[PDB]
């Protein structure tokens, strides 16, 4: 269950398709917790492609439901990212993730 809460500006028409490699200034946030990840720290804005199951399921659907210049606010359910397992030491079991996602890409 990916629940978008869009902060408005962008274009709203350049939608991500297959065979497209995109660039995101994401920022992790644990719900009822602190930060765990930020692409804004390293200033390398995480170039990745669409469809090849690189990212988790919750971030993959939320990326496709955006457009260029937009600023979303994800809420990834446990069953789509880690909630059975949990990423070891970093993400606990049965976790619900919060993402500040900005798509400033190409293609």
């Amino acid at each position: 269950g990916v629940e978008i809460e869009t902060i408005s500006p962008g274009d709203g028409r350049t939608f991500p398709k297959k065979g497209q490699t995109c660039v995101v200034h994401y920022t992790g946030m644990l719900q009822n917790g602190k930060k765990f990840d930020s692409s804004r720290d390293r200033n390398k804005p995480f170039k990745f492609r669409i469809g090849k199951q690189e990212v988790i399921k919750g971030f993959e659907e939320g990326a496709a439901q955006m457009s260029l210049g937009q600023r979303a606010k994800l809420t990834c359910t446990p069953d789509v990212a880690y909630g059975a397992t949990g990423h070891p030491g970093v993400i606990p079991p049965n976790a619900t993730l919060i993402f500040d996602v900005e798509l400033l890409n190409l293609e």
